[PDB]
């Protein structure tokens, strides 16, 4: 008899899934490592109406992996102060990482723009809400790895979140830290001794790398007070592959970056805490809360 087909079943859309054929390329917002992240248009209606959204995409070069692994960390992150996941594009093993977009960008090119009416009072609430994102990163048992001003984004004048975690890795059940393999990218002037020396990743090295942080959100990221300019200026510039053994060398002994021009004591002794030789002797997201919230009353 007749052609026998397929009963159509009911097709549910998932807002979670975005079609590539609608997802349109405006520009470049940013990179690291492995990856980049671009400003598209989805635009089902093809009139350029749709919303703005920021695309995480591998950079041609292996890595598929980790781009997975980041996309359903993201996906269970719930925080005011970390970037909003919003689904993916599947290709096929290629994925990409759909993200809300952010136009005032990172803290990295805000701050320098925006020194005039951004105070101590704010840099202090963004210190805050940085903390607040990632006491919440550590208490579902994750370490960022790269927590630097440059990857804050500015959400409006009143509000930061952490706005990548392309590095992030699990600690696991009853451990401590994380041991690192591959380390040849590591942005050195942000990591803890522990780091630099013995691979190992711990909650407690976040809090390192958020006194840094602190440090460059207090010179408003200014390039020529950066943690690299400052380090290289302390170490040496020109020693090539021998740069790491004299940055270690330097922290054994207790040097530490200088307190930021117009920063006042009481803020440069929170930072200091960060930067306790010993992982267990720093202070921890929480008392950083508590000293900043004493310090904006
Ligand atoms: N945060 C941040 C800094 C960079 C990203 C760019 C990639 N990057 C990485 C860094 C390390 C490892 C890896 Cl694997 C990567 C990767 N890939 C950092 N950036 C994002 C925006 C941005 N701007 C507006 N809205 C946004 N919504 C989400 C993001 C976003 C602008 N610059």
């Amino acid at each position: 008899g007749d052609i026998v087909s397929e009963k159509k079943p009911a097709t549910e859309v998932d807002p979670t899934h975005f079609e590539k054929r609608f997802l349109k390329r405006i520009r470049d917002l940013g990179e690291g490592h492995f990856g980049k992240v671009e400003l598209c248009r989805y635009d089902p209606e093809g009139d350029n109406t749709g919303e703005q959204v920021a695309v995480k995409s591998l950079k041609p070069e292996n890595h598929i992996a980790d781009l997975k692994k980041e996309i359903e960390i993201l996906r269970n992150l719930y925080h005011e102060n970390i970037v909003k996941y919003k689904g993916i594009c599947t290709e096929g093993n290629g994925i990409k990482l759909i993200m809300e977009f952010l136009p005032s960008g990172s803290l990295k090119e805000y701050l320098p723009k925006n020194k005039n009416k951004i105070n101590l009072k704010q840099q202090l609430k963004y210190a805050v809400q940085i903390c607040k994102g990632m006491d919440y990163l550590g208490s579902r048992q994750y370490v960022h790895r790269d927590l630097a001003a440059r990857n804050v984004l500015v959400e409006s004048e009143h509000q930061v979140k952490i706005g990548d975690f392309g590095l992030t890795k699990a600690i696991e059940t009853d451990k401590e830290y994380y041991t690192v393999k591959d380390d040849r990218d590591s942005p050195v002037f942000w990591y803890a001794p522990e780091c630099l020396m013995q691979s190992k990743f711990y909650i407690a090295s976040d809090v390192w790398s958020f006194g840094v942080t602190l440090h460059e959100l207090l010179t408003y990221c200014d390039s020529d007070s950066s943690p690299m300019a400052l380090f290289l200026k302390m170490i040496g510039p020109t020693h090539g592959q021998m740069t790491v053994t004299r940055l270690v060398n330097t922290l054994k002994e207790g040097k530490r970056l200088p307190c930021p021009p117009n920063c006042p004591d009481e803020v440069y002794q929170l930072m200091r805490k960060c930067w306790e030789f010993q992982p267990s002797n720093r202070t921890s997201f929480q008392n950083l809360i508590e000293g900043f919230e004493a310090l904006l009353k």
